């Protein structure tokens, strides 16, 4: 289980339908993919030495993406899906593209970081709304087995992740955009001296700072939610969810920032 709330008992199984799979693609940093640019600063036309939370080069990652129907599987809510944050995760993030007539709509899985899930402990949650990405840090009651939907397309389930019917305490709530056209966005997420940190990008590139939030607390863990739809399988639009993770180190990069003050290679 994620939290202790019991939100549902509709349809739970304890099914092995999956394992995480393990990418072809690995960690390529020689272009700036898996680097971020380096908080608010900017660096022109020159070579950095920078210690930093990076993906190491040439990783694997594992896909934590969970695509659901009616049913949700008990097993989907344990390891290896639900997975010790440590350092911080660098994510490659298929974005779902789905059309309602002609109308693009933007899917991808929602991400939890927290440590017990309970509300007495502040929950990360970093979910899209078709080009607006919420991130929020708010003591969430989390549900046992959380999940997301299409709003798109529709599912047989009601979406249910936490259940707070007044609002609980939040430390941060802000909203980014994000373009729903892409193929893939990018994020990391990092901790160092009790501060979370969060960089994302939608293009193929550096991330850019989100935000950062003072815990003092350790995070412990992370489980990227499953999204349960009608659509996104092959008996409907051949589409497919995809949450790539692979884990961040205090590690030393070299960074090349070009006259614009893009980072345009890096070296693990
Ligand atoms: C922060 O997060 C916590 C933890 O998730 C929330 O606390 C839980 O809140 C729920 C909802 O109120 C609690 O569920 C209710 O528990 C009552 C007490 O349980 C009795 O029975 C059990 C049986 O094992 C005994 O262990 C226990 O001692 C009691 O004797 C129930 O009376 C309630 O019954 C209602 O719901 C059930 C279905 O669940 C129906 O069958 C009943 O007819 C009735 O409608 C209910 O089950 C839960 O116990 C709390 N957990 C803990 C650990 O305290 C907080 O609410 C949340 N805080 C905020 C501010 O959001
Ligand atoms: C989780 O909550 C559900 C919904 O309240 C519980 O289901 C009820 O259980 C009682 C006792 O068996 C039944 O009389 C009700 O008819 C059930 N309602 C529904 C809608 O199914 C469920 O038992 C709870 N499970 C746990 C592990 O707490
Ligand atoms: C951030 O984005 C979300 C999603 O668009 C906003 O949530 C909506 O807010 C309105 C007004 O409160 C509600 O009527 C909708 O039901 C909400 N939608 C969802 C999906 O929850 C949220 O208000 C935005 N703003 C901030 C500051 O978080
Ligand atoms: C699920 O099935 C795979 C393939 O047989 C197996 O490797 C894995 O250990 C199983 N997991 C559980 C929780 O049973
Ligand atoms: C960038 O740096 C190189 C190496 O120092 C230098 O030759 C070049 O003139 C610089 N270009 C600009 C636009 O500053
Ligand atoms: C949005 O993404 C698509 C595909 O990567 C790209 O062609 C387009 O130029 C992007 N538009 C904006 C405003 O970023
Ligand atoms: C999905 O792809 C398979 C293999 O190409 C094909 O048999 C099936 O008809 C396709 N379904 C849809 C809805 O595209």
């Amino acid at each position: 289980v994620i939290g202790d709330f019991n939100c549902t008992n509709f349809a739970i199984n304890d099914l092995n339908t999956t394992v995480p799979r393990i990418s072809e693609y690995v960690v390529d940093v020689s272009y700036g993919l898996g680097t971020y640019y380096i908080l608010d600063r900017v660096y022109l036309n020159t070579t950095i030495l920078f210690t930093g939370y990076f993906p190491k080069s040439g990783a694997n990652f594992r896909d934590l993406s969970l695509k659901g129907t009616t049913y949700l599987s008990t097993l989907w809510y344990q390891k290896p899906f639900l997975s010790d944050f440590n350092n911080g995760i660098f994510s490659r993030v298929k974005n779902t593209k789905l059309y309602v007539n002609k109308t693009l709509y933007s899917e991808f899985s929602t991400i939890v970081i927290g440590s017990v899930f309970i509300n007495n402990s502040y929950t990360i949650v970093v979910q899209p709304h078709n080009g607006v990405l919420e991130i929020t840090a708010c003591q969430y009651t989390m549900c046992e087995y959380p999940h997301t939907i299409c709003k798109s397309k529709g599912s047989s389930r009601n979406e249910s992740w936490h259940f707070d019917k007044s609002e609980p305490l939040c430390l941060f709530k802000k909203n980014f955009t994000y373009n729903v056209s892409t193929d893939w966005l990018y994020f990391h997420f990092y901790q160092e001296r009790g501060t979370f940190y969060a960089y994302y990008a939608d293009s193929g590139m550096p991330t850019t700072f989100l935000f950062s939030l003072y815990l003092g607390t350790l995070l412990s863990h992370y489980y990227v939610l499953p999204l349960t739809c009608n659509a996104i399988s092959s008996n409907t639009d051949n589409e497919t969810l995809q949450y790539w993770v692979t884990p961040l180190s205090k590690r030393q990069y070299l960074l090349k920032f070009d006259n614009r003050g893009v980072i345009t290679n890096a070296v693990d």
